């Protein structure tokens, strides 16, 4: 996350990290055995890691559990990154409380003009690197649809939508990806894709989770 302050630590209950011998994508818990993320995130041998904060320090609250299965949605076009979303089934449950717990899925997809919550632990400069070791937090509003394709011209398909600052300067970035864009105690998006991170008119492309709910509810409810 670029321009991002410091959540706190469990303050994202529903953020998770994927592990895969190092921390490669955030998620989300939408249940106690299912996780949403980026399609572009797949890969075998994940561990979902929940109750982190410091990814590099155990602390007391996280909950290390397997995969048992990842659904990658059967229409993912990887040169596009149109309808990257994935499903991961945990291999147990895991214990909800008021330091992990899931997030609601939306009734309605959100408008433009809405302040939502984008967290993570991906890269923070837009030029060189440096990956935190504790979760950070970004508040941003998702664009107008006219502002995002002119953006991105000819790369902004219904399935995406773009948040962020035109201005450049505050974005989510590289490691970032797969995790939550919350609205209003709903989780609205994915982190999916941009062109750098938090450069001027180049804001973050999104993953429209309001359009997969009738896929996300029918595939937990046949796996
Ligand atoms: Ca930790």
């Amino acid at each position: 996350i670029v321009g991002g302050y410091t959540c706190g630590a469990n303050t994202v209950p529903y953020q998770v990290s994927l592990n895969s011998g190092y921390h490669f994508c955030g998620g989300s818990l939408i249940n106690s055995q299912w996780v949403v993320s980026a399609a572009h995130c797949y890969k075998s041998g994940i561990q979902v890691r929940l109750g982190e904060d410091n990814i590099n320090v155990v602390e007391g609250n996280e909950q290390f559990i397997s995969a048992s299965k990842s659904i990658v949605h059967p229409s993912y076009n990887s040169n596009t990154l149109n309808n990257d979303i994935m499903l991961i089934k945990l291999k147990s449950a895991a214990s909800l409380n008021s330091r992990v717990a899931s997030i609601s899925l939306p009734t309605s997809c959100a408008s433009a003009g809405t302040q939502c919550l984008i967290s993570g632990w991906g890269n923070t400069k837009s030029s060189g690197t440096s990956y935190p070791d504790v979760l950070k937090c970004l508040k941003a509003p998702i664009l107008s649809d006219s502002s995002c394709k002119s953006a991105y011209p000819g790369q902004i398909t219904s399935n995406m939508f773009c948040a962020g600052y035109l201005e450049g300067g505050k974005d989510s970035c590289q490691g970032d990806s797969g995790g939550p864009v919350v609205c209003s105690g709903k989780l609205q998006g994915i982190v999916s894709w941009g062109s750098g991170c938090a450069q001027k008119n180049k804001p973050g492309v999104y993953t429209k989770v309001c359009n997969y709910v009738s896929w996300i509810k029918q595939t937990i409810a046949s796996n």
